[PDB]
């Protein structure tokens, strides 16, 4: 039985005057026993972060390098994420993908010494607009899958995320129906290709646009596990979104 | 012109080893003529900034280039100031060697971090291809342009020379050759910008720097002080920090 998974990417925003209210509120809801909660904030507010939330609420890093220590200058390794108290890690991120050019090679290799490190992993994938609109959705999505995949030993510590790519900011907006279509054909893939235990047993989130008002109609969705939400988990409506099931 | 000694601590480091560290800075006697700043790894600008002592300035090693949004593993100048941050490294070697960044995208950068209120520490240097190839003066020159296009108060800039071909190659840098780059840069800035700014910016030195070397390479008429990399972990880096003396 899937438990529900609802993540929180603050992106680049706050300080931790902002964050530190932000922070206030969370503590103060109501977080039901059976949703698993976790808050990704800018990477010089893991450690504060960590601080301030409240032990039921988990942190994760927005990304990491792939060794635990050397001469990259401005990067940080799963050693001194798991250091601040944080328990995860985003990796492949859209943003990361598209705008910084983070290939497939590099994140699987990011996936390997996350997981060899004792982090759970957020890996995402997801397709642009162009690949979307030329019928190439699963083969782009299945070899980012597949990177990944082949770069696991453990499925118990991973969360997929499926960001529509294709559908942010581009004028388009994704159906709840699209969504559960791709994470259907996701978890069929996991089946084929890893086995029918990981497949029964591996969240896998939605990460497009997703608010107070489209959330349980989205979470009803039988191969929607919950969600990694931007923009919304800045704002009171995250609460909503955690209680997407109730 | 007040002697720098910045130390890149790079990817290296935890909350025992980094505290450690901080303790043989915060015991160390800093010379008065010579300014000291760290750059920790970004997980820990925060932690450092509350255990160094306030004689020594901390630096992010890279920043992004608007104040906020969709950047999902960025840092904004805002959040640097935040922490008690006073600077920000940009176009390190690393940076733009194994991750890309352009001369565009730094000198964005940078003029992002100025007008934020940060201080700069901005890194140029050259390749070895580049060097053999006898193109050492204009890849330098050229970087150092971008920089200066996006610098209107150099007050708050420290440029830092990278012999990138040094690393690793097979090669390296005499402290001659690391003082005609010095010396052919402040020439850059008295004949494109005035011999104001040349006199009073501190140009540093960003090769291989130990206790060993340091007293000859800040001996140098046009070496101001280093960005240190290695040797800024260890006790050593006080000895670089002692340079002058």
């Amino acid at each position: 039985s899937r438990k529900f998974f609802v993540g929180g990417n603050w992106k680049m925003n706050g300080r931790k005057q902002s964050l530190g209210e932000l922070i206030g509120t969370l503590n103060a809801a109501k977080v039901p026993a059976d949703t698993e909660v976790v808050c990704a904030p800018p990477t010089a507010y893991i450690d504060f972060a960590r601080q301030k939330l409240d032990p039921k609420i988990a942190v994760a890093a927005q990304n990491c390098y792939k060794v635990t220590n050397g001469a990259f200058t401005g990067e940080i390794s799963p050693g001194m994420i798991k250091d601040c108290g944080a328990t995860w890690v985003v990796l492949g991120h859209s943003e990361r993908r598209h705008v910084f050019g983070e290939s497939d090679e590099l994140i699987g290799q990011k996936v390997a010494h996350a997981l060899a490190e004792g982090l759970g992993v957020i890996a995402c994938i997801g397709e642009k607009l162009d690949e979307r609109e030329a019928g190439i959705t699963e083969k782009v999505v299945f070899e980012q899958t597949k990177v990944i995949a082949d770069n696991v030993k453990d499925w118990s510590k991973v969360v997929l995320a499926y960001e529509p790519v294709w559908a942010i900011g581009t004028g388009k907006t994704a159906t709840p129906q699209q969504a559960q279509e791709v994470h259907e054909k996701l978890r069929g893939w996991l089946k084929s290709n890893v086995s029918d235990a990981v497949a029964q047993s591996t969240r896998i989130i939605y990460g497009g646009s997703v608010t107070g008002a489209t959330c349980k109609e989205l979470a009803s969705q039988p191969d929607v596990d919950g969600f990694l939400v931007g923009g919304a988990s800045l704002k009171p409506e995250f609460v909503d979104i955690i209680n997407a099931k109730q």
